[PDB]
RNA sequence: GGCUCGUUGGUCUAGGGGUAUGAUUCUCGCUUAGGGUGCGAGAGGUCCCGGGUUCAAAUCCCGGACGAGCC
């Protein structure tokens, strides 16, 4: 007699951990008015070693 | 042994140099008995990360060990 391996365990779903979206929205932190390219959550600001204001 | 680690708005595509191209997707109209199929419009990308190079180069050239940090 000869056996190999196969099948999976049990499965389930609803989301993946993304919820509604729209092109007025940041992926990043949910908020709205920006994108996360623009996310005022990331190190890019308030200040670092390139202001943009005064150069 | 303990603690922290929310960038889903494309993906795939050749890369003998231009942010893009090609194949597919989502929404709507027209088409159809019908969410189908085709066509048009709207939703679409500085295409591994950092550094070097002549206007412009994934594999143009170069580095990239078991995920990383703290206690
Ligand atoms: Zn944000």
């Amino acid at each position: 007699a000869t056996v190999v391996s196969g099948q999976k365990q049990d499965r389930q779903g609803g989301e993946r951990r993304r919820s509604q979206l729209d092109r007025d929205q940041c992926a990043y932190c949910k908020e709205k008015g920006h994108w996360a390219k623009d996310c005022p959550k990331k190190p890019r600001g308030p200040r670092g070693p390139r202001p943009q204001t005064s150069l």
